[PDB]
């Protein structure tokens, strides 16, 4: 494998990103997030779209009358994204941000932005810098006992072992891979100026394609009743947070 | 199809039931659990093996030096038990026990248990009424989100639609079967007299066999771990809990 950083990656995929996220699995989770975005998001404001990629939220946001910035430091995800519309674009990473303070209501860090970023420390700080007291942050990203499954299956012994104490593994594919850290409870647990609101499962149960294809709305209703299940979220393909700034 | 009694399908399969269960995964579950109950009944003391079956867990505890009394409804299974060396056994369902009230310092409920009584309510007073203020039951049950993701994979939708209802849905063999009640967290919640001392997952992650054979104390170890950790446990095949009889 050869050894990226996460935006060098992006670059190499941009162009066949959307493509790939278009299966019943990932249709579904977009709904998810979608209905989520709308249950927190009761009404146009400002709202940083961070690691917005190429554009999915942000237009959604877009069309629904917000006012929108996507950040992201792939300049390939970034052209992307000004191809499909969205209006306002910048070169950035989380980890330092070149908005002023207090100029967002809301900062999306969708599509696992948190687990991707060197530094989350800088990265919370900046958003935490960069929203008004009380805004949000609502996030999705990757679920350490996801990983550590995955890894179960696919053998990986030598490498459960650093994980289990790093919860870092590397991401990709066949050639290129990046790393990822995977979020454990006790990541979300007293963030320095942030109060959790929530936090849900995306994915708590697994369906085949076939049949989320044959029913989706009726999975689509049981998953938004299992992400709102506490005793279980943990079991979920992914993570979506919210937290409050402080005031 | 046949459908049956719990302890009438446990007559017919009793002479079966042990080789049933030697396999790699379950020599690995019940390492884990005779590791929990070594952890909770740290000397020897009075205990009830309530639908103990063919006495695994009582020849466990007979031989580390405690008093045990087997009981089971099904005579066949109190027959194997006997002819392994199982010193008391006594014919009686969980629903109405013939001993007198705070006589026992345990009640282990094991291998689901509690999943096949009819009544739960009657089977809960009695494990009361046996044991001594602050008395333990030690049990393990079926979880409701594994039967669902079974279900998810393979029955008919209207039947998950049912289940989602009732928790409650048939096991046993393609000619036989009886009903288990799957448990969920809201069911170890305040359980009138008691106080749910720990709940724990077996069997968190899924192993290949052929895997769990090669790397038994690795495997062993981790689940170890896991199974303490109350964030990621309704991911588990079973579930284990202790509760105290209050005051
Ligand atoms: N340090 C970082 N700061 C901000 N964004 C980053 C950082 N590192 C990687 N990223 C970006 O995070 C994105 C992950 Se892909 C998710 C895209 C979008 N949020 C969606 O949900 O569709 C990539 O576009 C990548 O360039
Ligand atoms: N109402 C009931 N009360 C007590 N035991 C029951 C009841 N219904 C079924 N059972 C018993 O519950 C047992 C489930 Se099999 C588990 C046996 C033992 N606990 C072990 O872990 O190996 C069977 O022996 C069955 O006969």
């Amino acid at each position: 494998h050869m050894k990226l950083r996460s935006w060098e990656f992006y670059d190499r995929i941009a162009r066949a990103y959307d493509s790939m996220y278009e299966t019943p699995k990932w249709k579904l989770y977009h709904r998810l997030i979608g209905s989520f975005l709308e249950e927190y998001l009761k009404n146009p404001c400002r709202v940083l779209d961070l690691g917005g990629g190429t554009g999915k939220w942000s237009l959604f946001l877009q069309e629904r009358g917000f006012e929108v910035v996507l950040v992201d430091p792939s300049k390939e995800m970034l052209e992307v994204a000004r191809e499909k519309g969205v209006k306002n674009v910048v070169e950035a990473k989380a980890e330092d941000l070149p908005f002023p303070s207090g100029a967002f209501e809301a900062v999306l860090a969708l599509g696992d932005v948190l687990s991707y970023v060197e530094n989350k420390d800088k990265a919370f700080s900046e958003i935490r810098r960069v929203l008004v007291p009380d805004g949000l942050l609502i996030a999705t990203v990757d679920n350490f006992y996801t990983f550590l499954q995955q890894m179960i299956e696919k053998d990986a012994w030598d490498q459960i072992t650093r994980f289990l104490k790093t919860q870092t593994t590397s991401v990709g594919t066949t050639l290129f891979s990046f790393n990822s850290y995977a979020f454990k409870p006790e990541d979300l647990d007293s963030l320095e100026g942030f109060e959790t609101v929530d936090i849900r499962g995306i994915g708590v149960m697994e369906y085949p394609d076939e049949r989320i294809s044959e029913r989706e709305e009726t999975i689509f209703r049981l998953e938004q009743e299992l992400s709102r299940d506490r005793n279980i979220i943990w079991k979920a393909d992914h993570i979506f947070f919210v937290l409050k700034k402080k005031r």
